[PDB]
């Protein structure tokens, strides 16, 4: 019931006790491991509220104090009478920071306590949502010196009045299918790009068209808004050694800002809660650029490198992969836009893991997601055993809202 | 139940029904996933069920479930167990058993090859000397002058657990490791402990960087004995780079035959504690893990130094660049010498084809994503994007602890 975790490179062994505080289900059983699967009332709410407030009061070291008991009473009163309750500002900030702390798939958690929370619970309209999001985008970007932030819109009520950002990220590039049969721009966003057209967006029809926001307030039909172009920081991609690299026409945006997840704090559900940090280079250079279902540029780059593409065993894909990612990193760095490489990020995560074991009794971690999609075993996370379990407050994936909406 | 797996690159969805025949436990619970944890004498009572289950599978695979041959064999085995407390596999059953243990091995990307396995029955073996001879023959047969052939040699099964046959080497061919008084290691640091045991047992160590270890062989629960594999049987490949002429001067070589010798083979509830098996390498096992792990030969710095890369910051990706060059060299060197090897693109692509076939014809293919994804260039291989379900089928290969921890010295 107490579990050990071993690092096979350093022999360091850590004991996990935090896992006994998990409640939610993994999807695994005693017979089947689903570790690699991407998606594995009033009576219900008060145990959730209590559990959260207990840990909150424990963290500020007022557990079992009069203020603790008073608050548990106050929330109990409010649930019984309204069927929900409102978080205090202090509880909101704590909850959001801990949802990040608990995100087992996030390599960047050393930073968890440095998170700027924007309380947008007073928002009532899509226009209001747009304003809050522009202010988030500008604060977080900080002229290239990126700062982690979350903006939190009003909580679910009866679930017929949900706030949602329809984009999966605040900033993404459009995707268009061509009479050609191919795809122009980002193939990931073809479906969403069509929905934007169907609501009236005028697409430049380019390879890198920043999508408009589709914001839904109060369960209403979503509305289109364009982010001011001067708020969207982008980086043209060049290579420090290869002159020709620039002419591939590549760029990426500086701000990764996930907007499709659901924040749960103390049993309350925040269905629109865009958050942002800064990129690890591989996210762009390995995944966005080289996934076959994405911009898929390996073939074009290898050709410009004059590599022999006749057989897989020349590792031409692998050589091109490295150079692409060198370029991504160099370009961000030259432009003073925060980026972290996979060596540095994973090293910091090991240090974070050791702090969390020492000071909290464990750290939930999803090895499948923590190990970078290139050079896995030359990063220290590869050799690190990790236990994966679900703690609250949490971020959860939620389905693309267009499937689950009436007009 | 029907469980779905999706490939996020192709949107191909597959349905697993085979997991319903899984008995053994994963280490995982509804509350905790131990998917990245490396390590997550019977009774008559349990033995006949295990036998029956195995023989039922065997007979149904040969399209004879329920036949008189089937019913008679069940009866024969039952009686043998009741009377002798164990039983002996027929040759046909051993072969089937060993092939399926490989077929069931979740962590093996090489499984498209499962049905082509040469089984050597070494159940008549009685002494360490006999074990040595069997192993030499395996090495020579499997090596096949560089045209590698998969094989397994199966020594007598466990009886009371007091008379186990064991190969003390973790692989038949490995390089010695020598911890120096200044804290440095010469040769393979993974093998320091075993090297020290060999030396204690009387091995005279060459004390170089690539000394092939002697075999330490335990027969019938006796103290193990040392044997040197004839050097002309140990095929090796000096590593060079197609473009970089200085690469040879690093003095690297590797052996051609990967031959795992420390695992336990379970068939029909019988335990084969000595069952060395072998195939051929995927390049990354050598170029990524053996050469570039910090706890192993650790050559990244020296290679990047010779490539004159910018080494002052990790963000230049000097480690990644040198990693790719080292792995090009390994594949190039094996190919040039006509020693079978497979690159990680070809290997993973074949594995996806294998896996899809296995779903169609078997109802599933248990696979451990943590191990199946190669340790470089993960997401540019098709397996990265492939959802997998990990569960335990028997016959199986199991890790067992190193015998020097458990062995009682006579
Ligand atoms: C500060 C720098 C940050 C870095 C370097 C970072 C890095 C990463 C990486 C590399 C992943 C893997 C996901 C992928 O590859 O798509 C990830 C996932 C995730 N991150 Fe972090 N992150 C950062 C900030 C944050 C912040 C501020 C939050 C919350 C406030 C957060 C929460 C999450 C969550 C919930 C996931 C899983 C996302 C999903 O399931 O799609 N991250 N992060
Ligand atoms: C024929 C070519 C083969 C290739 C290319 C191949 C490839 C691999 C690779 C890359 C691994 C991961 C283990 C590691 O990286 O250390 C592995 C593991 C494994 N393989 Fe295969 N393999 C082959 C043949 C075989 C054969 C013949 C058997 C048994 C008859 C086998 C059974 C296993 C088992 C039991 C594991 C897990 C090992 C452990 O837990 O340490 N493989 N294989
Ligand atoms: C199906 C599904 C489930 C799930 N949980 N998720 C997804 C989005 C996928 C995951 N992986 C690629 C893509 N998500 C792409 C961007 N994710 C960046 C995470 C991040 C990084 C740095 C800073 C941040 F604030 C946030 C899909
Ligand atoms: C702790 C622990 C548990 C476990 N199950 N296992 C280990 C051996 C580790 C796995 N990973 C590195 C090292 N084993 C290296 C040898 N693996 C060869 C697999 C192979 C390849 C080609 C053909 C074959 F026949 C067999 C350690
Ligand atoms: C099927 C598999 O789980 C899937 O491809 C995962 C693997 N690891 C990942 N890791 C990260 N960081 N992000 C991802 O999107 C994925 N995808
Ligand atoms: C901690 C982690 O499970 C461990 O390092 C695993 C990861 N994946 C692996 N994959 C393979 N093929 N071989 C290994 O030795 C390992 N090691
Ligand atoms: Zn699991």
């Amino acid at each position: 019931r107490f579990l050990k975790v071993k690092n096979w490179e350093t022999d360091v062994v850590l004991t996990d006790t935090l896992h006994l505080k998990s409640t939610l289900e993994t999807g695994c059983t005693e017979h089947i491991c689903m570790g690699s699967i991407m998606l594995p009332t009033k009576d219900q709410l008060f145990p959730l509220a209590k559990e959260f407030l207990d840990q909150y009061y424990s963290s500020i070291k007022r557990f079992g104090s009069k203020a603790h008991m008073d608050r548990l009473e106050e929330v109990n009163k409010e649930i019984e009478s309204t069927s929900t309750y409102q978080l205090k500002d202090t509880e909101l900030i704590y909850g959001a920071k801990h949802a990040w702390r608990n995100a087992s798939r996030c390599v960047g958690r050393i930073q968890w306590s440095k998170l700027q929370v924007f309380d947008a619970r007073d928002c009532t309209t899509a226009h209001g949502m747009f304003n809050y999001i522009c202010n988030h985008v500008k604060y977080a970007t900080n002229k290239g010196n990126l700062r982690s932030a979350i903006t939190i819109f009003p909580q679910r009520t009866d679930g017929k009045h949900d706030f949602r950002v329809w984009n999966s990220q605040l900033i993404r590039y459009a995707g268009y299918k061509q009479p050609d049969g191919s795809t122009l721009g980002d193939p990931a966003n073809v479906q969403f790009t069509e929905i934007c057209i169907q609501q009236g967006w005028k697409a430049p029809r380019g390879r890198f068209d920043v999508l408009p926001l589709l914001l839904q307030a109060n369960g209403n039909d979503p509305e289109l808004f364009q982010i001011p172009p001067e708020l969207v920081l982008e980086v043209p991609i060049r290579h420090p050694k290869f002159d020709w690299f620039k002419d591939l026409g590549l760029k990426w945006y500086g701000l990764p800002a996930v907007s499709n997840m659901l924040l749960e704090i103390g049993g309350l559900e925040f269905s629109a809660c865009p958050f942002s940090g800064w990129y690890m280079g591989t996210e762009i250079g390995v995944r966005n650029y080289c996934d076959n279902s994405r911009y898929n540029i390996l073939e074009e780059v290898a050709k410009k490198m004059d590599l022999d593409m006749r057989k897989t065993s020349s590792l031409w894909k692998d050589q091109a992969l490295v150079e692409i990612n060198i370029a991504v990193l160099y370009s961000f760095q030259s432009d003073k836009v925060t980026i972290v490489d996979h060596h540095s990020a994973t090293e910091s995560f090991i240090k974070h893991m050791e702090n969390e074991y020492r000071c909290r009794g464990g750290c939930p971690a999803d090895w499948v997601w923590i190990v970078p999609p290139m050079s896995g075993s030359i990063t220290p996370v590869f050799h690190q055993e990790m236990l994966n379990y679900r703690l609250t407050p949490s971020f959860e994936y939620q389905p693309d809202p267009w499937n689950t909406h009436v007009w």
